[PDB]
């Protein structure tokens, strides 16, 4: 409830992107995170007990802006999942075209993090997440079944992972050669690209 | 050789051994060296740098394809759909079966940091993917000109598409592997992703 340390952890925040976007994060030390913002030592390790933690916060933050149409999609109480779970990728694809906060989180994750047994929990961390997420297009998918959007056939199971991969192949193609994805003007297709696999495709079925 | 020919796969050996454990960013070339049992001086002579070890092995991922590529891109062929589903489905065998390829893979996408410090790998593997894009479209295309695809095709795209689910099919298999019954169904992870290029309308122009 106190406010310096909820400024200060803000603050560490912000340096670690910049250092881990110029550094990587494998040779960034947390005295490092320390000099660039201002802070102390001791400051960090209050609040971070080892750069594991700190690189997880920031993947943390990447799904706040979402939640919301997020838990809609999963609810079997919406009426339109497959309609949330389409503006989530809206707005996945335009936060990242839009949002430098967005882009260089997402750089550290996809270009500049090692997974080295040195650092055993940066790997564990991502194995969770992709676990997480995999489980909420899964129950949206379901959802989608049900109220008789998706084939009713469908093995949502795997859907979920073609879905997946397809997201996360292009988002790091994009991050790789912007100039070959004009992610903001054709959004919509891209979108519905993958989502019209997931609707059609019948290697997908049973 | 006089002075080995193979001291080379020696020293490709011993950087994905050293790859592999500390990743790209620590590893220095007297590590590798003292992996390879040679000196600083002997990886000098096959390689300028750090970035033509990685670029080395990166390169070697590509030869085991090679002909069923050569394949689906040439026009002369009677069948390119069939050529890019054969050449898909050893991809995939090729990964599940050999740990030499699901290691190198495996350096490349989880432990190969793109730092300004050196740029060249973060250049090295923007023209790596420009180069297979550029395949993929005249792959596209071919079976496009003979009605294995739907209609003047956007290529382009479909070719992204592509792309962009395969790699990150591999990287969700590298990630958690118990699931993806990659080796098990490599007929239908293949197809879904076929699939995706003939039945979407999206991918229609
Ligand atoms: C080791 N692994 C198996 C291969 C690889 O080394 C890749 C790389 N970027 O180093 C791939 O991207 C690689 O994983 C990969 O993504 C490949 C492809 O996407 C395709 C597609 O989609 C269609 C036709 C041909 C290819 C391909 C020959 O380029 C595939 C090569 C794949």
């Amino acid at each position: 409830t106190k406010e310096e340390a909820q400024e200060t952890r803000a603050q560490i925040i912000e340096a670690a992107e910049r250092a881990f976007y110029k550094r990587g994060v494998a040779r960034t030390t947390l005295a490092d995170i320390a000099e660039l913002a201002g802070v102390t030592r001791g400051a960090i390790y209050w609040h971070f007990n080892n750069k594991a933690e700190l690189v997880q916060a920031l993947l943390d933050s990447l799904h706040e802006t979402h939640d919301h149409l997020a838990r809609a999609s999963e609810s079997e109480d919406e009426v339109d999942p497959l309609g949330c779970m389409r503006k989530l990728l809206l707005q996945v694809f335009n936060e990242l075209v839009l949002d430098a906060r967005t882009r260089r989180i997402n750089e550290i994750l996809h270009h500049k993090c090692e997974f080295t047994d040195d650092m055993c929990e940066i790997r564990q961390q991502r194995q969770s997440a992709v676990l997480d997420c995999h489980k909420g297009i899964t129950l949206a998918l379901a959802n989608a079944v049900r109220r008789g959007q998706l084939p009713g056939e469908l093995d949502a199971e795997r859907a979920a992972v073609a879905m997946f991969a397809y997201v996360d192949g292009l988002i790091r193609r994009w991050l790789l050669l912007p100039d070959s994805v004009d992610l903001l003007g054709d959004v919509e297709k891209w979108v519905d690209t993958g989502l019209d696999m997931l609707r059609l495709s019948p290697a997908l079925r049973k």
